[PDB]
């Protein structure tokens, strides 16, 4: 029977392991990711409507390439096996944790954010405006309330309702970066979704070596693209990164408040 396949992804020590264990109970298996020694855990659970296979991805700060854990995560996410992702986000380290989230959203893969460590955040005098965050991300943000399994039940509701992320304005990259990324995208393997081709383009311009492997013929055009960009601006690779952090910072200014 065909399952609904969900990738579980987050930063190291984000609560992702405990969530995995809570969802799957005894219904889990362990092996290794193909060709490496890194453990691959997956398990099963059900919602009202769906039988789910949950694949636990290694903890990572980003999808950018350098730990195996990060390339494994990226490779799975680009493989297209998952129908959606649950992104476990530490509320007590929101700004840091959102770097990964933004990468997932830019790839356009359907996401649900599971917001964890709400107790820690409160104790650090931080309240998160959950709907304000969901609005800026374009995806559901579910608070993982521990009391009486409420968070888990809300997460399962969200799974039964999962949909494409909204086309919110996210990172606002300089137009030359977008132009060059799109020209690379045009050359890449046609069967790769356009969003992902464009993301790959930007990763290659940032200097991500692994992204080149996906990009087929595009990799031959990257030096010419970088030459143009270097003429147009100071440190194009840093402009890519700075756009991302600016975006995150602007979200967090609204969403994360003092509790006092």
């Amino acid at each position: 029977m065909k399952k609904l396949t969900i990738g579980l992804i987050g930063n190291p020590n984000s609560g992702k392991t405990t969530l995995f264990n809570q969802l799957t109970g005894s219904r889990q298996r362990v092996g290794n990711w193909a060709g490496v020694t890194v453990e691959r855990k997956e398990g099963q659970f059900s919602t009202t409507d769906h039988q789910v296979t949950l694949v636990d991805l290694p903890g990572t700060y980003s999808l950018t390439t350098t730990s195996l854990d990060e390339q494994i995560a990226c490779h799975y996410i680009l493989s297209g096996d998952a129908d959606l992702l649950i992104n476990v986000v530490d509320a007590s380290n929101l700004e840091r944790n959102l770097y990964l989230t933004l990468q997932l959203l830019e790839l356009g893969i359907p996401c649900i954010v599971a917001l964890n460590m709400l107790d820690i955040a409160e104790k650090q005098n931080i309240r998160i405006e959950i709907d304000a965050l969901s609005a800026r991300l374009g995806c559901p943000v579910i608070p993982l309330v521990s009391t009486r399994g409420r968070g888990i039940e809300a997460l399962k509701l969200a799974i039964d309702r999962y949909k494409a992320n909204e086309n919110v304005e996210l990172v606002h990259y300089a137009q030359p970066l977008l132009n060059e990324a799109d020209s690379l995208a045009k050359v890449m393997p046609s069967d790769i979704p356009l969003k992902q081709r464009r993301w790959l383009g930007l990763q290659m311009l940032e200097g991500d070596i692994y992204s080149r492997a996906y990009a087929g013929e595009a990799s031959q055009h990257l030096d010419a693209a970088l030459a143009r960009l270097r003429n147009e601006m100071d440190d194009p690779a840093l402009h890519i990164a700075d756009a991302r952090y600016q975006c995150i910072a602007a979200i967090c200014d609204v969403v994360s408040n003092t509790l006092t």
